[PDB]
């Protein structure tokens, strides 16, 4: 059908035809008088996962050969999504697959439809994970995802009452026609246990043993033949007051594995959650060791090994990678840390403190007894450094202690990561320098050759060619398919700015994609969205600092308008915000509910019409995310200054044709540097208000006072006007805004509500719109991921990108 | 290579051949550089199940279209033992594929031995169940086995210092290459709740929801194209203190099918134990319901299945079937009773009493209200009965009911099964008269017509062709192959007894499995044997009532006989006996103890030499079983007369050329009568010797007094001749045996012996022992499971067997 979608050959067709009957037969042994839609789809997904194994096994015997430096990118979460589209995109098999399943008298989409999402992370930092998969085998790295198997992804959310409701994510149900159990590959993993000093070294004994198995799973480079892979472990018992018993207690072992801890940018010190961080540590680092030692001095070590520590997560590695060369490869410390600090790189995604992992050291103590004395170790031989070089600084001294006192004794794990890294980086240029002026400026000022930036990207495949091909092929007609693999070549689409042809093309396919997700909404869920209105969407995990509580002050806003001037024209809108909230945040519960109420109050009112709708995206996850931003007309990137790293949704967004309202925040301030600030819409405190507001003390009261429309909406908050059977039900939510606001939502408000009159008023201008459309597209190249991984390589990993065709499958 | 194992056609290598390397590329994803034997096996297992598929789908298809009476087996254990050779046999594949594997440079049966024994029974009962399955897809019935799928079977065995050890059975560590999951197909099973009695019926509600998913594995008939289902039930939480905590007592639900209670003939009345019964029940149930209403008067329902019970266990499916016809469907009560009686058939497999399932009454309150109460109601009216038919016998109400009244109420369910049951069947003749004497004596007044006899059997297939090639070819060269499927047809090889050149090859297959044993012994184990002894082999549970225990007594008289007369000469022996203990047996563990204890003392004495020797039979399960049986000259079935209702290892090893030393009890009888009892070393108490000895009250201490040879082993015994560190270690064992021997070894000691004396004078005759041997298996045809089926078949369900090919693949 489209041309991005490769070519359906005659050969290629009957291949797959007879392949997909094959897989059918002796693989989901049914015929076809009682296969189901579900049957169908596995059939094809088995017929596509054939074409991959070839690949797979050359490209790591090729590994084998060659004998490259190996990059291992430790992370607790990988969010995946769904794998069929992709890995067909990658082969270049779509438009076949798409014929062959057409004349087989299939419709290959209501097929993808079928497929779970592998959602083995929480949001940001998981998919951040996963397009760097992508880009590193598109990029042809020797690279490996190490993570773990949980059998429970994120929760799947529902929503009764207007309140969110939280169900078991049973991904595997079905099965994973993906994944390859390699259960001869099990590795052992110490827990508990105690510290014996003999003459010679230190020994851990007396330990609990927890067994890995991996599990495999194929990641295809873009067209080039490389398939790399991702390993992830599954906790498994070892078979050595009753029989019974003692066998269901086996269960004990394999909770490590059973599910993914719900917080987004939060830290929860749960016993459960420490053991997953030691376990899937333990066991990839043995991979790593076994898979040099065959490549015993392990002064090259380092120039065949690179560990990225995907957040303070898997901080661990820094200890255990000690453990294992000073108690068991028997190096002397000097060594050992040398090897470590040049191995290990560390990236930091956010500054807010309830996201900062600092473990009780009794947690330590009982649980990882040799790690906790490797630890005061480390602190001790740096903290002499610091006192070396910076004499007398006794509070320097204290503040940079990766051990850090007080009511309870905690390991700051950040602390940790920077002491054992070579390079530290964060994700967005304001990030970054952000870490070196505060946060971390101690250490910075000790190394300040360490601290690095690499501004997050998102994969282009997943992001463009997957979720709008309608648009990628647009793209590709003016200026053909190298840009899949090569973003910064979509400048070309600037002289096409006043090509009439053009702009009507890239409307035309805004309209289909909103056209199409309006139906979707309706299939499904049964909504009343009409198609004509802007396409207003903040979608992303329920925070505080995310700010949809400032999105919902705009639409009460809006909606008072209307009220009190019905006959007035406004452009009409379809506001929708998406997002989980973690079980545990209450206060995000409450936004979540707040938003419904709106929603119930705004979308019956007969005076607002079809001028106004307020619809809560359930579920939101990464195959939702791939429905409706290309749906979207308005990206919402609003957080308070200097609290979004970075973000990666603001990205997609602007790769596939929506305008954004934002602050100066994260990827936001690069997003409007490379467009121009003109075809952004910019408005709020920049992080130095922030501060200045802060030194001067912020008082919510102020703004109530001397804005009206502010105070009409609060007054309708607290009387019941949102909840007329539970006048107070959002009491918490006012006190917050009035009293403890961390995050500010009233001193933007002014300014954001203005912007929101100027994002109307261009919209009235179809021709201006797009216009403005196409000059993000354009100049959204460089958050492509192979940019972000390019740097990492050469900068990092040291090591060579290449886009070089692997000698076919 | 020979005969009876299929052709090598050249079409069919060259196809195995590709379809192997295909395996191994696309399904283990390994090249043949790395592959490993266990790859190998998987490739080649793969490579099988193929070939059953298309049989599979349109023998299930086939009674769809024809819809004939539906056979349901329901049985809590399926002891399968190893699948990949007994598919290749009854597919006629076991020369082409041992071809195939070997042009490609592997040896099939070192790939065989790599499979794991799917272990899901204790011994007797769940292997009747195995070779059940296997003869009703040779003999062509529309029949269906339903159990469950525990992730840990019969635990292994491992013998440390002397004593048994038990560890978990992970037999799906690598994944089981057979079985087919069902997701899709997954049912409701209710537990706990109350009941509400409303306008219309009594309503169960309240209930905890447990999800039962089903796993099929194919059945295949013996070369008749019949492919059979065998389904598996799992037990899966539903999806809908903490979220994490919430999602960690999942596996309190999915602990129902964890683990398989190892118990042989005794009742543990655990809860989880009965949440296993009806798990099972309820599942199947729906299954045989929702089949039927495809094929609502239910007045045809018994003309249209049959649900068979083995042994109690199932007994459930009774007040379950009533349950759904009055409470869902219904039907008045004494309607839905008819159609249940007419349907359900009651197996019992043992008088003692012990073994009895008798559940307290609380238990089933608690867990199962609504079939408590249907209980009640069936016993009231069954009570009512009784009392008409025998006025004013009180005695007989309170002995008859199944509400047992004591300490605790408990119900009984061999009552229950009785009740509902239109026919009740023992396991041999002896058995089956035992019962209608003694153990329900007072149901067989009141309901003659309903017991019955089916004496066991086992398949032919895999006790003789699969295990003993060898032997089944010598015995092809002769009669044909038609025997494989009509065992009644080995009686002409009584024309070829005195025939010299059948004589030597029946020999000479012995001495080659000998030979092929006792290697097998110290490749794994590293022990000793002599070829050229006697092989004594006793294999079963480990149980008092087996009395391994006399076993013991006579060989320690050997012992002893030979140390008093040193240079005199004796037939050698080695003495052989396995078998598991259940775990919370403390007479059993003490057994093995005593074993493993005189062989250390017995095997290390010079002055014995290799004329005498005692091994204990580490982890004996299915596929040992097929290795030491062909090996063995003698068998031991020595249980007290009276104690083994049938036996069916008895049989094994009268088809694989081994004379059978026993007392007349179970199967033993009707062995004895069909190869003539001066074929048979019969000994000890008849069951009616055993009664009067009982009447007069058993003393040991009489024998202890009157046999000095006993004397001088039981204080060898006590003064610690076998356990010099610890003295009165078997101070138990002795006290039991002169205190409170519940199976008088004593009384049977002397006949024991001396007959044993009998067996060694005959195997000083090769020539002899040998025309006995041949008499043996000659007229062991009686003994095949195909007879037992086609009685169940004619005088239970209502069906014909049939022996015509199913229109090919
Ligand atoms: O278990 C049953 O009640 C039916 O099992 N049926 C099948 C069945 C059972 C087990 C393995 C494969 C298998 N295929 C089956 C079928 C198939 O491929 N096409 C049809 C059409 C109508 C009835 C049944 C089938
Ligand atoms: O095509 C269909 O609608 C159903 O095909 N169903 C089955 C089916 C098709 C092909 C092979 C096996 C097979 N088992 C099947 C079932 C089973 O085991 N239990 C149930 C319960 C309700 C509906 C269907 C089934
Ligand atoms: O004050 C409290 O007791 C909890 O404040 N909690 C949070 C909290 C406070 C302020 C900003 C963000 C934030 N996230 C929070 C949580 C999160 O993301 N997950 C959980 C689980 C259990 C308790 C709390 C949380
Ligand atoms: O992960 C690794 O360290 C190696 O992964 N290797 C393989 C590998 C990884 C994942 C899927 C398939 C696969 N096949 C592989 C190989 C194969 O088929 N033959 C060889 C020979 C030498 C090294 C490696 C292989
Ligand atoms: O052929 C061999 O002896 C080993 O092949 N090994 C592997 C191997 C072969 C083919 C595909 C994947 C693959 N992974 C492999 C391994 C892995 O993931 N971890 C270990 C640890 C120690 C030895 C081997 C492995
Ligand atoms: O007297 C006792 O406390 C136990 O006697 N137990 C048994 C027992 C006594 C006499 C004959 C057979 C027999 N089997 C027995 C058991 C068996 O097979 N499994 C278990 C598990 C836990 C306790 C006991 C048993
Ligand atoms: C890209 C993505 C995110 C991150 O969005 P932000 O707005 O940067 O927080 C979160 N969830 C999903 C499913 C995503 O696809
Ligand atoms: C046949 C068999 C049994 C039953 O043997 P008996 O001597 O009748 O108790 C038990 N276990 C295994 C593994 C068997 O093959």
């Amino acid at each position: 059908q489209i041309s991005v979608r490769g070519l359906a050959g005659v050969e290629n067709v009957t291949e797959l035809k007879k392949n997909f009957n094959r897989h059918l037969h002796f693989t989901l042994v049914k015929d076809r008088n009682v296969a189901t839609p579900r049957d169908y789809y596995f059939a094809l997904a088995h017929t596509v996962r054939d074409h991959l194994v070839g690949r797979w096994i050359r490209t790591q015997q090729h590994y084998y050969e060659k004998d490259p430096k190996r990059i291992y990118y430790l992370s607790l979460e990988f969010y995946m999504g769904r794998t069929l589209q992709n890995t067909m995109v990658n082969l270049a098999l779509e438009n076949a697959c798409d014929e062959a399943t057409y004349q087989l008298g299939l419709d290959m989409e209501e097929l993808e439809e079928i497929e779970e999402d592998a959602g083995l992370g929480n949001g940001g930092l998981g998919r951040l994970a996963a397009c760097f998969l992508d880009s590193m085998a598109t990029l042809g790295l020797a690279a490996y995802g190490y993570g773990i198997r949980y059998e429970f992804g994120i929760f799947n959310q529902k929503i009764c009452g207007g309140w969110q409701m939280e169900e078991a994510d049973d991904w595997l149900r079905y099965g994973n026609p993906w994944e390859k159990a390699r259960p001869e590959f099990t590795l052992p993993v110490h827990f508990y246990g105690r510290v014996e000093h003999t003459s010679q070294g230190a020994k851990w004994v007396d330990t609990q043993v927890v067994l890995a198995m991996p599990y495999d799973t194929p990641v295809p480079g873009y067209r080039n033949n490389v398939v790399n892979t991702m390993r992830l472990w599954s906790a498994k018992a070892p078979n050595d007051g009753g029989y019974i018993q003692a066998v269901l207690d086996r269960n004990l072992a394999e909770n490590i594995s059973r599910v993914l801890y719900p917080n987004d940018n939060f830290f929860e010190g749960k016993e459960l959650r420490l053991k997953q961080e030691y376990f899937v540590v333990a066991a990839t680092l043995q991979d790593i060791i076994r898979r040099f030692k065959s490549s015993t001095n392990f002064d090259a070590f380092p120039d065949k090994v690179a560990i990225q520590l995907n957040d303070t997560h898997p901080s661990l590695a820094i200890p255990e990678l000690m453990r294992v060369l000073v108690d068991l490869e028997r190096l002397d410390w000097d060594k050992a840390w040398e090897v470590t600090v040049k191995t290990c790189a560390y990236t930091n995604h956010t500054v807010l403190p309830e996201a900062l992992e600092r473990w009780p050291v009794h947690l330590l103590e009982t649980l990882l007894p040799r790690h906790l004395q490797i630890i005061y170790e480390i602190n001790q031989r740096f903290l002499n450094r610091v006192a070396a070089a910076f004499p007398g600084d006794v509070d320097r001294l204290r503040r940079m202690s990766l051990v850090e006192e007080g009511a309870v004794k905690r390991i700051n794990m950040a602390h940790l990561c920077i002491a054992g890294s070579h390079a530290v980086n964060g994700v967005a240029r304001i990030h970054s320098e952000i870490l070196k002026k505060t946060i971390f400026k101690d250490f910075y000022e000790l190394e300040p050759h360490k601290f690095q930036n690499k501004t997050n990207g998102i994969t282009p495949r997943r992001w463009l060619v997957l979720c709008n091909p309608g648009l990628a092929e647009i793209i590709a007609e003016r200026i053909g398919e190298e840009y899949i693999s090569d973003l910064d070549q979509l400048r070309k689409l600037l002289s096409y700015v006043d090509d009439e042809a053009f702009i009507r093309d890239v409307a035309k396919v805004k309209q289909e994609n909103k056209l199409k997700f309006a139906a979707y909404l309706e299939r499904e869920y049964k909504v009343h969205i009409n198609p004509n209105s802007l396409f207003d969407v903040q979608v992303k995990r329920i925070h505080e600092y995310k700010r949809q509580l400032l999105n919902c002050l705009h639409v009460i806003t809006l909606y008072n308008r209307i009220k009190k001037e019905p006959n007035k024209f406004v452009v009409p809108r379809t506001v929708m915000i998406g997002g989980k909230a973690a079980p545990g945040y209450h206060m995000a519960k409450m936004i979540i509910k707040l938003i419904t109420a709106i929603g119930d109050v705004v979308n019956h009112d007969p005076v607002v019409g079809d001028r106004l709708r307020v619809i809560f995206l359930e579920n939101y996850r990464v195959s939702l995310a791939e429905k409706v931003i290309p749906a979207a007309d308005l990206s919402e990137q609003i957080s308070t200054a200097g609290t979004e790293a970075s973000g990666t949704g603001n990205m997609k967004f602007m790769l596939n044709g929506a305008l954004t309202i934002g602050t100066m925040d994260g990827a936001n301030v690069e997003m409007a540097e490379e467009a121009g600030e003109e075809n952004f819409f910019i408005f709020g405190m920049r992080v130095e208000d922030v501060d200045r507001l802060d030194q001067r003390g912020y008082n919510a009261q102020e703004y109530y006072d001397r804005i009206p429309e502010l105070r009409q909406i609060i007054e309708q908050l607290s009387s019941g006007f949102f909840s007329p059977k539970q006048p107070d039900l959002f009491k918490d939510i006012v006190n917050m805004l009035m009293h403890h606001d961390r995050f500010k939502v009233f001193a933007d408000y002014e300014e954001y509500v203005k912007c929101q009159e100027r994002v109307s008023a261009l919209y009235k201008n179809p021709r201006e719109w797009t216009r403005m459309v196409i000059r993000n597209i354009a100049t959204s190249g460089k958050f492509s991921s192979d940019r972000t991984i390019a740097q990492y390589a050469r900068e990092i990993w040291g090591v060579e990108p290449s886009r070089q065709r692997l000698p076919a499958p």
